[PDB]
C-alpha cells in the first residue's frame, strides 16, 4: 500500500542550494493583509516602511521595531523598480515579504561583508498610508 514516505531528509544534489534558481527571483508572502479596498496610485506621496531580511528567514534588522515610516512619490525614481512594484502591488495597512533579486538592488554589488556579492535580498514592504 503506497503511503508516500515524505520526509525532508536531505539533498543529494544541491544544484547550488538557496532560495531558488540564481536569477531574478520574486516571491511575495503577505505578513499582514490590508484594507484591500484601498488603492495606491502613482504620482502621489506615499507613506511606506521596510524590513531587511535574508531568504533564509533570518531578518537583517527589524526596522519595524524602529517604528520609522518613510515617504516617497510612488511611480518616481526614488527607489528601485523592485520596491516601486512592491508598494504599487500592495494595499494600505498591508505588509508583505517581497523578494528583491540581486540584479535590481545593491545585492549584486554587496558593499558590506554581511551581503555576499550577487546576493538576492528580501525586503518586507509595508504601506502605512499615502
Amino acid at each position: 500500500m503506497a503511503h508516500h514516505h515524505h520526509h525532508h531528509m536531505g539533498t543529494l544534489e544541491a544544484q547550488t542550494q538557496g532560495p531558488g534558481s540564481m536569477s531574478a527571483q520574486l516571491e511575495k508572502k503577505v505578513l499582514t493583509p490590508g484594507d484591500g479596498v484601498t488603492k495606491p496610485q502613482a504620482g502621489k506621496k506615499v507613506t511606506v516602511h521596510y524590513d531587511g531580511r535574508f531568504p533564509d528567514g533570518k531578518q537583517f534588522d527589524s526596522s519595524r521595531s524602529r517604528g520609522k515610516p518613510f515617504q516617497f512619490t510612488l511611480g518616481a525614481g526614488e527607489v528601485i523598480k523592485g520596491w516601486d512594484q512592491g508598494v504599487a502591488t500592495m494595499t494600505l495597512g498591508e505588509k508583505a515579504l517581497f523578494t528583491i533579486p540581486y540584479q535590481l538592488a545593491y545585492g549584486e554589488r554587496g558593499y558590506p561583508p554581511v551581503i555576499p556579492p550577487k546576493a538576492t535580498l528580501v525586503f518586507e514592504v509595508e504601506l502605512l498610508a499615502v
